[PDB]
């Protein structure tokens, strides 16, 4: 084209939300192993999981930090109706707004 | 207390700033190893290298990404006077709202 193209960002788009779910690790396994089959129309991209680090403690976040990133807010409130939530997560969505 | 603490979600204060940095892997690994001497004033806290998967095509991102959160846009300014940047790779900075 020109080559003006991609920082691999995907979060670019006005509209990208993302649910941060720091779920329980054995949890979060068992959640995305479950979800996957029947609830794909639940997101359009998603991460692995992953985990944060904290700063002055020797500790992580033991905790399965997944990200899924939806357009649809269809997707977050139909949310309870195709998929509803184990209690031992909390969900997080960050509306993404890109600075630059 | 409560304990009514954290779902594990850092983003929470608004003016937490999440720095995406998708390098290429090699660039990235030099980066940090560079970086966390001098430079751990870029940063309060930061993740490990995770990656994104593709939808249909069967790819992922080969970069690496990190994501960094600072909260002073100091932190973001006196990056090019303090460590300049290399060209190859891409940062975005995405000022994150919570939304619930």
């Amino acid at each position: 084209r020109r080559t003006t193209n991609d920082g691999f960002h995907l979060l670019k788009a006005g509209g990208s939300c993302f649910a941060l779910i720091s779920g329980t690790a054995n949890q979060v396994k068992c959640y995305r192993f479950r979800v996957k089959k029947n609830h794909r129309h639940r997101y359009e991209n998603c991460t692995t999981t992953w985990f944060t680090v904290a700063d002055n403690g020797a500790e992580r976040q033991g905790q399965a930090q997944i990200l899924i990133t939806f357009g649809s807010p269809s997707q977050r409130q139909d949310f309870l109706k195709h998929v509803p939530l184990p209690p031992g997560m909390n969900i997080s969505g960050f509306t993404a707004s890109l600075d630059f």
